[PDB]
């Protein structure tokens, strides 16, 4: 069902569509890396969209992070920007979702709430420090969710929350958001973190530099999100100061530390 692609759409494909660096990797029973996307199975939809995006081979961070996430192991990864981090986590996550489906849980619930008052339960949550990074992540998600049942969404401050609220209502299996706006959404009862199995923190060090830790601890520890060990968590940070080390200690479980040249 959720594994079978939908009929193509010329209109969308229009809209939608340095290496060999040594890597450090610490942790228990760390899953082996891939040299090509076909080394592991991610389904027709993913492989189909990888072709459309013209991704020949995985980048370094993609080579080690993808199989680790596929194996449902928590991850802490220090990689520079512009290294393919985004896809490194969206491909395996989206692949997992297509394979498993939404579940009879979120399925037998697609019809709740009232007209103009629907609560959404994202299966996946991605936190970014800025509207720019959030939008990028979001665009990459649309390309990989092309011809799939997954509907990506993105919310952030600095723009009307009204339009954003109306977009969420239409459905949201994967949510990209800046911490501030997401907290707003939750207080307004528009978002529930009860079924969130995938949590990604992109550029965590940048988020703390901006003082987003309170809102993030609020989002992850002071609410309804499944705890570590149950949910699958991934952290991406270019630097690794003590604050980030502590943030990883609290949010990650028996994780793998991945350093791509830094
Ligand atoms: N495996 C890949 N092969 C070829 N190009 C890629 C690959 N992964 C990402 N890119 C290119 O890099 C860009 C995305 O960079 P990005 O992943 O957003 O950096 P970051 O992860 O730090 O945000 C895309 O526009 C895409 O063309």
């Amino acid at each position: 069902d959720w594994s079978k692609p939908l009929p193509p759409s010329e209109r969308l494909e229009q809209e939608l569509f340095y290496d060999d660096i040594p890597v450090e990797a610490t942790g228990n029973n760390c899953p082996p890396h891939i040299e090509s996307f076909s080394d592991v199975e991610m389904g027709e939809i993913i492989m189909g969209n990888i072709e459309l995006t013209r991704y020949t081979r995985p980048t370094p961070v993609q080579k080690h992070a993808i199989p680790i996430i596929k194996e449902k192991r928590d991850l802490m990864a220090c990689a520079q920007t512009g290294s393919g981090k985004t896809a490194a986590f969206l491909l395996p996550i989206l692949s997992q979702i297509y394979s498993d489906g939404p579940g009879e849980a979120l399925r037998a619930m697609k019809e709740n709430g009232r007209y103009g008052r629907r609560k959404q339960y994202p299966i996946s949550l991605v936190l970014a420090p800025t509207r720019e990074l959030a939008v990028q992540i979001y665009e990459e998600a649309r390309k990989f969710s092309y011809r799939s049942r997954v509907r990506p969404c993105v919310v952030y401050g600095g723009a009307d929350i009204g339009q954003q609220i109306r977009d969420l209502e239409r459905g949201c299996h994967l949510l990209v958001a800046t911490p501030g706006r997401l907290v707003d959404m939750m207080e307004r009862g528009k978002i529930g973190l009860d079924f969130c199995k995938y949590l990604v923190l992109d550029e965590a060090d940048r988020m703390l530099d901006m003082g987003f830790e309170p809102q993030i601890r609020r989002i992850v520890e002071q609410d309804t999100m499944p705890p570590k060990g149950v949910r699958h968590t991934m952290m991406f940070s270019a630097t690794f100061p003590k604050e980030i080390q502590m943030l990883a200690r609290d949010f990650l479980d028996e994780y793998i530390f991945l350093a791509v040249g830094r």
